[PDB]
């Protein structure tokens, strides 16, 4: 409405509309003293065809709408029809437009090359081009106000701007920057537009990114907390190397003051154990590594890790490795070296950062996305909504169709594939000579069953016809290829015809049922799907191209800061390395690009990875599931029977009763919790070894008790029958096994014992929240299971490609000690195995397909596929040596993979997780009849009245002048002020370096003493004022108690600490206060608009927190008696094993998000050594556990990093979409409290009254919608309110009263008497 008024007033008002391009013609506006063409109305044709052309144009429109119009308005100065209008009418005009695209791709295929031809001379074509073009559309409108409107109509600013210094490249100054080059390529965000609706999704991006501004307040201060704790917890830590004491009585030192400062300082000795380049991280907090002996451990030596830029020192890379955690993302070091350095208790900080953070603080992105998508579809769809509304041969010929028609053709067909699918799905290596030959016999049987099949039905049934099903033509497409195959190999050549054999594979779509499904809805976006594919290619070209240009001639000149290198594997030489490092980083990882894009490149690389990770990760790949989700939401006689009423009694009665329920409960628990202590050290000295051993009888006694009671109090036939009193009978069934074998016999079967464990799970359910989450996860996994189903399927496509070229390759020679020699005397097996040493292969190939389905799993998930995708890369025959540059098109092989792999189907597990969580929310809370999403609103904002009764107003006691204090206790002076210091105490934090001269420390010290003073003022002002609502108060017990040990810590002294504090705590709850200031946002109303919502989840979300913990509980004690000793190699590092506890619990955080399970993998797959175990005097049980693995972590990462890390994710969004949703409608909570705060200024004494004339002074004092501003008599009184003797009214008449006008204020029509229905109801 306000765009078609803002039209009507331009067609009035002074701007004038110079053009209109339509259909191929510009029909001209002037100048109200002439003309061109004004009239008609109603489709005449005065003059001409110009004139009929005009009238169609008409006509079209009014058919249309607005539809496509191309305004060029105008007045503006000059220009009446010659020169400059024809200019005008011809740059309106399309093809034109389609030109300078052309040219625009033409710069993009001609600066993908290098540099190479110097045509120069071209690029300086190119220029004049648009130096012209830059020409034509300033000419057409006009003059300097819209040179000041060609600055304003956003597109053109980058057509102007970066042409400008496309200009200035030929200027020459060869000065100073060569960031000419750089904003050069930016022209090709043009591109976009080609593409067809275009629309959407661009706009998508742009309202998604700009209602994240808000968001980006809150995480710069949300980062900001909580680098400063690492920067004052971890400063410094991450320094710690282990350096030897002395040759003690021996050669080098004395005196040891300025030589032992400079002995340890030497980087000559201190540990180092085979090369492994950087320094290895010690401790002597207790767990936490150490370090071997003869040594001790000290801070501040030389260095620290990755390339000095991981510590947590110095504030603004604490800023950068906190901001790592956040993203979830090759902390498996900086979890690591954390844990060698300070303790395993550290992980209470990271569950901080990474619970707290990241996944928070990524879905509160993808909350923004999803929301911001859906905004613009259902706007879209108006569009969509609006534009809508002989005899022989004759028998054979009948017979043929008969057969077609028949159970028997489809069955025959559906089973001559699923067994081809199985002949391409061997294809070994090895493969043995007979082997060989009957796979090629597979085909040529195999091949002319499809011709015949195909041969028949053509001719069954009529071939014109024939060509009209898609999939009989997907079927004739078949064994056209599938003759093509058969020729080059009776011809002799070539090679990749053989790979559409694949093309048969999707034959098993229409035999499907559920993937004919899931094939169908991708058919609705064949569109919306590749354009917001073509972005994510454009953007990330876009980066591409300017990351070459910009880093640049580092990787080449510099060439010598790197590890003895001379240039890594992702560099930035040639376009496609300088693509693949920028998609690398899309997918997330960046930092080890960024580390060695920055230790070379000097500053500028530290905008370029962050703005490649939220441009391109958060905003991008997590659009991609938006696109998903708006897709895809598809006497004996009585007497026995008096004992069996005895039994009744005895049982039914006991066993509702929560006495012994709790008793039973609590037991699993304390037996459970005996359980984890177990191993390697049980055989300490053996008060555990006998009473594990007691509790295992015992428990067994108790079990099967349990089991009778149970049995006959509830239900025989239900009791044998459902599933969580089926995890009970198996638990008693096993326990009762090895009471079997405590004499008749004898070992225990350790892993029956270990079933006691999993019982813990229906306390858990019961747990005053689970009740939704877990019926959310047990319902999720049928229609998981379906989802699994078809992503085999893909990768079953995947994989069988590339053993068909990978398979065979992988195997690189090497001497003992690991090295791939280079070449020169390496390249066959031959001249490897003929001087003598061993070709051996890597552990990770693509020799099966078992064996390529698991490595394309880690290429899946985004772990260790850089260490695949090297060797992948390098291989290029079946029996020769794989060379480190060569056959580097087929990296573009994973790119097809990891788009249908791990953004399409990996990400699809979330797509399914949010479609069932909205449901269950609803069999919580609500219906299944409304439906329509405003009914319910309604409901809830009823159910919001309903609710609230009255503050007290912690009224006041009685002086001396303790008046006083409350008169500035509650006062706005002096929470702001008080508060304003606290944020003044953070900075002061925010200063500090790494030892730092005493300078510095003098004025901390002197600016800390300071500012407690300050608040052991707030305290006893706070304290003399409220008292006991003090501690009803939640914060300020937390600013009590930092009060006090300031008090503690600087007042008497110390003598000594620990026995108190020491210094971590102190400075914990100094900033634990800073996050008083959730209270004080509400300025700004979209930021504390969704942080309501975070509350409104944190409690589902604590409760998700508990699986976690608990399924890691779980498969930390079922791995640990798997997974005793297994040497190590290569992610156990001998702290980090499952030997004990502590650390299954330290390794399993890590796996938690799926971050370094490769590594973790490679060691549990570890069969080259072993000491067989031999259950005797003795052994080493070093040993092994190749299948007990597979069924681990594959069981692992889809129960923690695929349903429940993204069960994470359904909890905010969906609360986040509730609360923009009555944002919207509606109102929120935080109207209903701003309410009762000015309720209770009104109402002091909580009578839960008010008097007549104060009402318009309490309607005043409110926040829109629900304040009716002054003067306001005349509407209140319009309003149901109802009052009592004498003139006062309740509060909740005026709750209803006033809410019911806001619903008014916003809408009309039905809601209305919906709304009046619940209220009756509610009544
Ligand atoms: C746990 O890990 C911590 C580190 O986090 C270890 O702490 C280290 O402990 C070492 C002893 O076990 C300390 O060595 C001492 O260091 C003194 C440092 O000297 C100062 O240097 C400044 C710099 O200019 C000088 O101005 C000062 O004047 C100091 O001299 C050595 O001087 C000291 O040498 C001894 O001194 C005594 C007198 O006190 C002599 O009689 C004796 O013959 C010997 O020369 C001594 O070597 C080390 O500094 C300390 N780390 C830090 C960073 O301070 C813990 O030891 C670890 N836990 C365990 C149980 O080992
Ligand atoms: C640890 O102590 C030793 C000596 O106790 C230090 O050795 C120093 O080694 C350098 C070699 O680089 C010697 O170089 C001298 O430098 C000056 C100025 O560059 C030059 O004029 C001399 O002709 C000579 O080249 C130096 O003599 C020697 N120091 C002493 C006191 O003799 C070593 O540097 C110390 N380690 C650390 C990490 O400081
Ligand atoms: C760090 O420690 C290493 C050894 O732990 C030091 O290397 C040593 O450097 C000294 C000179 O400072 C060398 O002494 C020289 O010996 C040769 C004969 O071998 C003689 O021709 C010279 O006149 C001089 O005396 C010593 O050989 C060398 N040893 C080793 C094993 O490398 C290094 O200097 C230390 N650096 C710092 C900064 O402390
Ligand atoms: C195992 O890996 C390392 C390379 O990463 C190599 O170990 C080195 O092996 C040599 C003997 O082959 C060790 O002895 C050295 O021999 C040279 C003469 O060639 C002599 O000048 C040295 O004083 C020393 O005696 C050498 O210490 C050792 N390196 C280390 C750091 O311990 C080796 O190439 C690999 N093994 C095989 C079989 O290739
Ligand atoms: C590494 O490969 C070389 C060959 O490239 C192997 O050397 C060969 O070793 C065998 C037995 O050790 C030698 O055969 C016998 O040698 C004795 C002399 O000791 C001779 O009297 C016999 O009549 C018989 O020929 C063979 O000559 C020798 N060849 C060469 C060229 O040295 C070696 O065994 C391989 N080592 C490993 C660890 O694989
Ligand atoms: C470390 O330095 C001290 C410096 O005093 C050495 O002590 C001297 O040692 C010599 C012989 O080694 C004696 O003749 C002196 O009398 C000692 N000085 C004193 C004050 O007693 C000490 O020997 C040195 N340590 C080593 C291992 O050489
Ligand atoms: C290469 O390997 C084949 C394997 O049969 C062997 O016969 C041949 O002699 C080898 N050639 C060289 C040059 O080593």
């Amino acid at each position: 409405d306000k765009g078609r008024g803002a039209n009507k007033d331009r067609d009035g008002s002074a701007h004038p509309d110079q053009a209109l391009e339509q259909g191929s013609r510009l029909p001209a506006r002037m100048r109200n003293i002439f003309p061109a063409e004004l009239a008609s109305t109603p489709l005449e044709d005065f003059d001409p065809f110009y004139k009929n052309k005009k009238t169609f144009v008409v006509v079209t429109k009014a058919g249309d709408i607005f539809r496509f119009s191309g305004e060029k308005s105008l007045w503006m100065l000059d220009p009446f029809t010659p020169i400059r209008r024809v200019a005008i009418s011809t740059m309106v005009q399309p093809i034109f437009s389609y030109f300078i695209m052309i040219t625009i791709l033409i710069h993009c295929i001609f600066m993908i090359m290098p540099a190479t031809q110097t045509t120069y001379i071209l690029e300086l074509v190119f220029l004049s081009i648009y130096t012209i073009e830059v020409v034509v559309k300033v000419l057409a409108r006009g003059f300097i106000l819209h040179p000041f409107a060609y600055l304003r109509d956003p597109w053109n600013w980058l057509d102007f701007l970066v042409t400008l210094i496309g200009y200035i490249t030929l200027v020459v100054d060869l000065g100073h920057l060569y960031a000419l080059r750089a904003f050069r390529v930016l022209r090709s965000w043009r591109t976009v537009t080609i593409v067809p609706g275009w629309r959407t999704i661009v706009d998508a991006l742009s309202l998604s990114i700009t209602s994240l501004k808000d968001l980006v307040l809150l995480l710069l201060f949300s980062l900001f907390v909580f680098a400063v704790l690492g920067l004052q917890i971890y400063m410094g830590v991450l320094t710690q190397k282990c350096v030897k004491h002395f040759p003690a009585d021996g050669s080098w030192g004395n005196f040891t003051d300025e030589r032992w400062f400079n002995y340890t300082s030497n980087s000559s000795h201190w540990y180092i154990p085979d090369d492994w380049i950087e320094y290895p991280l010690c401790g002597n907090s207790s767990g936490a590594g150490m370090c071997p002996p003869g040594y001790t451990c000290l801070q501040g030596y030389g260095g620290n890790p990755n390339y000095g830029y991981t510590s947590f020192d110095t504030f603004g890379w604490a800023f950068l490795s906190v901001f790592r955690l956040v993203t979830l993302d090759y902390w498996e070091d900086l979890y690591q070296l954390a844990l060698r350095s300070a303790g395993p208790w550290h992980i209470l900080f990271f569950i901080i950062v990474v619970f707290y953070g990241t996944f928070c603080f990524l879905n509160f992105i993808l909350a923004v996305v999803v929301m911001s998508y859906t905004h613009m579809v259902k706007r879209a769809d108006e569009e969509k909504a609006a534009e809508r509304e002989c005899v022989p041969w004759q028998k054979l010929q009948g017979a043929i169709g008969a057969v077609v028609l028949s159970p028997f053709f489809e069955l025959f067909i559906a089973v001559i594939i699923v067994l081809n699918i199985t002949f391409m799905a061997l294809d070994h290596h090895d493969m043995n000579i007979e082997f060989e030959r009957i796979l090629r016999t597979g085909n040529y049987i195999f091949t002319s069953i499809y011709i015949v099949e195909a041969v028949l039905k053509i001719i069954a049934l009529s071939p014109k016809f024939y060509f009209k099903d898609s999939w009989n033509v997907f079927d004739f497409i078949i064994v056209v290829f599938a003759i093509l195959e058969l020729g080059l190999e009776g011809v002799q050549g070539l090679s990749v015809f053989r790979s559409f054999r694949l093309l048969r594979v999707f034959r098993l779509a229409k035999f499907w049922p559920t993937l004919n499904n899931f094939m169908s809805v991708m058919t609705k976006s064949y569109g919306a799907f590749v354009n917001v594919m073509y972005v994510m290619f454009l953007l990330l070209f876009i980066f591409a191209i300017i990351g070459m240009q910009l880093f640049g001639m580092n990787y080449i000149d510099n060439m010598e800061r790197f590890p003895d290198g001379d240039l890594p594997r992702w560099n930035f030489t040639d376009f496609l390395h300088s693509f693949m490092i920028v998609f690398r980083a899309l997918c997330g990882e960046w930092i080890e690009s960024m580390w060695d894009c920055m230790l070379v490149g000097d500053w500028s690389c530290i905008p370029f990875f962050v703005a490649v990770f939220f441009v391109g990760n958060l905003v991008i790949l997590n659009l991609l599931i938006a696109l998903l989700l708006n897709n895809y939401g598809s006497a004996r006689d009585s007497s026995v029977q008096r004992m069996w009423s005895n039994i009744r009694r005895v049982c039914f009665l006991l066993a509702k009763n929560k006495y012994f329920q709790k008793f039973v409960t609590a037991v699993l628990v304390i037996t459970s919790v005996l359980l984890a202590l177990e191993d390697i050290y049980l055989p300490q000295r053996p008060v555990l070894v006998n009473i594990t051993l007691y509790v295992d009888y015992v428990l067994t006694a108790f079990f099967v008790i349990e089991m009778i009671i149970m049995l006959f109090a509830v239900g025989f036939k239900k009791y044998f029958t459902s599933k969580w009193y089926w995890l009970d009978f198996i638990v008693v069934v096993a326990y009762l096994l090895n009471f079997v074998l405590m004499c008749a016999g004898i070992e225990a079967l350790q892993t029956l014992r270990l079933l006691r464990v999993f019982r813990l799970f229906r306390p858990l359910s019961k747990v005053n929240g689970m009740q939704v989450v877990t019926s959310t996860l047990v319902e999720a996994v049928p229609h998981i299971f379906n989802v699994i189903l078809v992503g085999i399927f893909f990768w079953l496509v995947f994989a069988i490609m590339g053993v068909q070229l990978f398979a065979g390759k992988f195997y690189k020679c090497v001497d003992e000690n690991s090295t791939v020699l280079s070449h020169e005397i390496t390249m066959d097996r031959n001249d490897c195995l003929h001087e003598n040493y061993t070709w051996e292969n890597s552990p990770m190939n693509f020799d099966h397909v078992g064996n390529a389905y698991l490595s394309l799993l880690q290429v899946a998930t985004f772990k260790g596929w850089l260490q695949i995708m090297n060797d992948a890369i390098d291989s290029r025959e079946v029996h020769k040596q794989p060379i480190r540059e060569t056959n580097i098109y087929m990296y573009l092989y994973f790119i097809f993979f990891i788009v249908f792999g791990s953004f399409f189907i990996l990400k699809l597990f979330v797509c399914i997780l949010i479609d069932i969580f909205r449901q269950q929310r609803r069999k919580a809370e609500g219906l299944s009849a409304t439906d329509s999403r405003t009914q319910l609103i309604y409901r809830r904002a009823v159910m919001r009245t309903m609710s609230a009764k009255p503050v007290k107003r912690i009224p006041k006691p009685t002086c001396h002048p303790q008046s006083l204090m409350y008169d500035i206790s509650v006062n706005r002076k002096f929470e702001y002020t008080m508060m304003i210091l606290i944020i003044l105490n953070v900075a002061v934090m925010a200063i500090d370096h790494y030892g730092q001269s005493m300078e510095f420390s003098e004025v901390l010290d002197y600016l800390n003493l300071i500012f407690i003073i300050i608040f052991f003022v707030e305290c006893v002002i706070k304290v003399s004022g409220l008292r006991h609502h003090y501690f009803k108060d939640p914060w300020n017990i937390i600013d009590f108690l930092y009060v006090v040990l300031a008090i503690a810590g600087l007042m008497l002294s110390d003598v000594i600490e620990k026995y108190f504090i020491s210094p971590t705590l102190l400075r914990i709850l100094r900033i634990l206060r800073v996050g008083r200031l959730l209270r004080y946002f509400q300025s700004a109303r979209g930021m504390r608009l969704l942080l309501l919502a975070l509350r409104k989840a944190l409690r589902t979300l604590f409760n998700v927190s508990f699986l976690l913990f608990v399924i890691m509980f779980v498969y930390a004690v079922f791995g640990m008696e798997f997974f005793m000793h297994i040497r190590d190699a290569g992610a156990i590092d001998d702290v980090y094993n499952f030997k004990t506890f502590g650390q299954s619990i330290i390794l399993l955080f890590q796996l938690a998000t799926s971050a370094g399970w490769d590594g973790v993998y490679f060691a549990i797959a570890n069969e080259e050594d072993c000491r067989a175990p031999d259950h005797e005097l003795g052994y080493p049980g070093n040993c092994g556990s190749r299948a007990l693995g597979i069924a681990y972590l594959v069981s692992y990462l889809i129960i923690t990093c695929l349903v429940v890390i993204n069960m994470y994710a359904a909890v905010i969004l969906d609360y986040v979409l509730e609360v923009y949703e009555d944002s919207k409608e509606g109102l929120t909570d935080d109207d209903y409290d701003m309410f009762f705060e000015v309720w209770q200024q009104f109402d002091p004494e909580a009578t839960q009254y008010i008097r007549y004339d104060q009402l318009s002074e309490l309607l005043e004092a409110l926040q829109p919608p629900l304040q009716v501003q002054k003067p306001n008599k005349y509407k209140i009184l319009s309003m149901n309110i109802p009052i009592c003797k004498d003139d006062h009214i309740f509060y909740k008449d005026v709750l209803e009263a006033l809410v019911k006008d806001v619903f008014s204020r916003r809408g009309s029509p039905v809601e209305a008497g919906d709304v009046q229905a619940p209220n009756v109801d509610e009544a």
